[PDB]
């Protein structure tokens, strides 16, 4: 249960928060 957060800079983050 987790989503890939979007930066603005137009690259994805590989961390979720537990």
């Amino acid at each position: 249960d987790c989503k890939r957060k979007v930066y603005p800079n137009g690259s994805i983050s590989d961390y979720c928060e537990y």
